[PDB]
């Protein structure tokens, strides 16, 4: 169904008392959850989400000058002024030079020259902040058992679930089934809102504050962006040895590259619609099940022939899974499936993950999926009862 082809899946059994069953999601799998007298739930973390982030600082990481203009005095002559100096958009820069007859100068002493050029971001990259009251988290939880294969179905046996740090709770509902509790709450280890999210040329990190405020590039506050202003300038324009009546002002290339090896190893996320989309967290969830039941519990036994249409397969935990046919048009029915060692009192042995399986179709020759959980060293999986039962051999879990 969902959670079989999953490597990082994990089993939980409820008690005898059939209230509460604690689990615990992460993005990279799924729980599958077995209960007396009720039907086996898949459970999976489907996204996790950030709203509302808040511009905490932008950086220019690539960057260009123009108008680049000077001005130089004759030794006693003064300061050397542009009207480029008070602009906050321009990069300037004063020395002394040594000045003489050769550049014009009555003396030989030193004269006074300012630079200035003006400062454009051309590519820069922005940090927001996260709130823990705006995060969601997304569940689907379904019906272990079903007559189609595929993972694309919203129906009765299938829910999609939203929590929140102020609404850790909600109610999944499901058909026949009944309703299921959720009341969830992350796990410690990992606190979103001590991180930030930085994004650069459409790529979206989770960032440590302290290296994200010791970048040495340009940066601007993240407010009144209109046009902004920016401060160290001066760690993208260079200027070059002074002579008589100019400086050189260069760029620095494009930081993407070295911001990009500085972010190796950092957790990555994506953009939805304004929306920061994380996979790193682990999400505790305990289940309220007094109001979920089994369907098909005085259904008859299916009396008609099964046939194996798939030699039975191990998953990655030791489990089985088994593709029938059933060729009876009286139904619905329960079939007949277990694990057997003992094969004249076919006392059941193991466990049958797919909790009280069925045929929904009236139709012949339905086809349904089974999953079971066998004991070590060898065993047989009975399908269906009688004189028509289909048996398989089996080694190990």
């Amino acid at each position: 169904i969902r959670c079989i082809g999953v490597s990082n899946r994990d089993f939980v059994e409820g008690m005898s008392g059939g209230t509460w069953v604690d689990v615990v999601l992460e993005h990279g799998g799924c729980v599958t959850v077995m209960a007396q007298d009720k039907p086996t739930v898949d459970i999976e973390l489907v996204t996790t989400t950030v709203s509302n982030m808040a511009e905490v600082r932008s950086y220019c990481y690539e960057a260009s000058i123009s108008d680049m203009a000077s001005d130089s005095r004759c030794p006693t002559q003064g300061e050397a002024y542009l009207d480029k100096q008070s602009d906050t958009q321009y990069v300037c820069k004063r020395t002394l030079v040594d000045r003489g007859w050769g550049n014009g100068c009555g003396l030989f002493g030193k004269g006074s020259l300012v630079t200035c050029a003006k400062f454009a971001c051309s590519k820069k990259m922005t940090g927001k902040s996260i709130q823990p009251e705006n995060l969601e988290y997304r569940i689907m939880l379904s019906v272990h058992g079903s007559q189609h294969s595929g993972m694309i179905e919203t129906d009765e046996n299938r829910a999609k679930v939203e929590i929140t740090p102020n609404s850790p709770r909600a109610e999944a509902t499901l058909g026949g089934f009944g309703s299921l509790g959720l009341d969830c709450e992350p796990r410690t280890g990992l606190d979103f809102s001590d991180l930030y999210y930085l994004t650069m040329n459409n790529k979206h990190w989770l960032v440590h504050k302290e290296w994200f405020h010791d970048i040495p590039l340009p940066w601007h506050a993240g407010a009144d962006t209109g046009t902004p202003h920016w401060n160290n300038k001066e760690a993208l324009v260079e200027f070059k040895d002074a002579h008589a009546k100019r400086q050189t002002v260069v760029v620095l290339g494009s930081q993407e590259g070295a911001v990009h090896t500085a972010l190796a190893g950092a957790l990555e996320a994506e953009m939805d619609g304004a929306k920061g989309r994380l996979s790193s967290g682990h999400l505790k969830c305990r289940l309220k099940m007094d109001k979920l039941r089994l369907k098909g519990v005085s259904y008859s036994l299916c009396t008609a022939a099964f046939t194996f249409t798939k030699i039975p397969a191990e998953t990655l935990h030791g489990t089985v899974t088994v593709e029938v046919q059933y060729a009876g048009t009286d139904g619905p029915c329960k079939v007949p499936a277990q694990m057997a060692v003992d094969m004249q009192t076919l006392t059941p042995v193991g466990r049958l993950i797919t909790a009280n399986p069925v045929i929904t179709e009236s139709t012949e020759n339905s086809k349904m999926m089974l999953e079971l959980d066998p004991p070590f060293g060898d065993s047989y999986i009975v399908i269906g009862v009688g004189e028509k039962k289909i048996t398989h051999h089996w080694h190990r879990s």
